[PDB]
């Protein structure tokens, strides 16, 4: 049963990174990237173990995604630390700005 | 253009590596696990730059996921340089097994 | 990114547009078609480019696909001035019926 | 239209079922099982006859899957009991319990 | 490793499923619907445990599908028999019309 | 019944279409860009009704996306006549590039 729990848990985890990513287009805050990273990779880790290795499989292809196509080397690494940071469930409120409304 | 290129070859690289999974349960061969998982990085790298990207995001899933439930530390990093070789566009017949049918 | 982001537009779009049908069957109000087709345009379009081309790509086929099966030249054209209406930007509760729920 | 209708019903109904089951991960409360299945079965019969169609292929599937793996078969009758009761429109509460969230 | 190798089978019995109704459409054979309702079953069946669940669901579904349209009793009795013949590995060519190609 | 082969039939269609620009992709043969607008279109024609339905609405989206992005509206209207002589029915051979390999 664990096997279909770890399943679930990963579609679920999926859909909370992909949640972060369209609440990221909907606020359209600059400097909040950090925040949703964060938040996406937190939600995703709460769904349990299925929900941290979706977390890290969609971060790995994003990071990777965005090298290939002109992503700076330092910009990266800060993308980096954010879904670390929400994936070992930090509080992803912790990179919060300022003026972002309470939904988000 | 290139943007749609990528998205196309990475679906592509995607199937390609799902066919490899696909064969290697139907070959039934004793071993394979290192040709094929080279097998469907090496079609999925021959689709372009997509087809890179996604072989290793699927690797890399595929090895986690492994960890996760059981999957001993040293079996790992064959599997790891198996993918390698192939995503390098390297012969995958290379650790091609004697026994198994001219199809896969 | 801008490419990346239109396709997740895209994608949030397609659900909008999604939402409107399955609120419409849930609603069950006779003469509500108008309203729904104008509030998942209007709430596509909303997403952003991404958005306003997966709206009238879903408009334009469910138009087509009607039209082959059998329905009616005229209506038809009430159903295009609607999804027109919401892609627009325009008010959806202009074509809102009198006694709908509010959560609609 | 009865067709399009019946299929849109049928993934609401599907969506529903998965509801059902990543709530159930998610309250991680004991002795649940009977009033998800009756819930997700009960939110698909809802939805209208794609829903109850929907409900059922998801049911019998889940109940054939865990079958094959080991499920005991006295276990696998309490399962169907609950599934019916919710896709016959009765009240999914029945198998509330006592210290279960509002939410769920 | 036998719960993924159980999904992949389901995948594939899935699209062999789907390649024995979009091979029936091609065909346009009056007669066919047994022959494939059981060709699709046992190639599905042929995939392993999980493409015999899946062409079972898959079954299952397609005859209540039918049964809530208009299909009559007697005739989903035949498309029942049918799609057994093919999931328990018997010869699919035993309900083959005659005047059907080499491909099918 | 006709309804769920319109649907195999759209579904086929896509798969027609996707499989002619992933041609494109393999093929990187320069002036392609009509024939295979123009062998998808007629591909998914070939499976009937839905396929032409498919084949349209992917059509029109994929001009529109590229029109979006910065393609030239004098090189939409040539890839505009290529998909619908496919559609149509009529051979795509006629805007077959000399050096481009059998298989395509």
């Amino acid at each position: 049963r664990s096997f279909f729990s770890f399943l679930g848990e990963a579609f679920d985890g999926a859909r909370d990174m992909w949640r972060a990513y369209s609440d990221m287009r909907e606020a359209n805050y600059i400097g909040s990237d950090k925040y949703f990273h964060a938040r996406g990779n937190y939600d995703a880790a709460k769904r349990g173990p299925g929900g941290v290795w979706a977390a890290e499989a969609i971060s790995d292809a994003r990071e990777n995604i965005q090298r290939f196509f002109g992503h700076g080397a330092e910009d990266s690494l800060a993308d980096q630390a954010a879904n670390e940071w929400g994936r070992s469930g930090k509080d992803p409120n912790h990179f919060r700005p300022a003026g972002l409304p309470e939904k988000y």
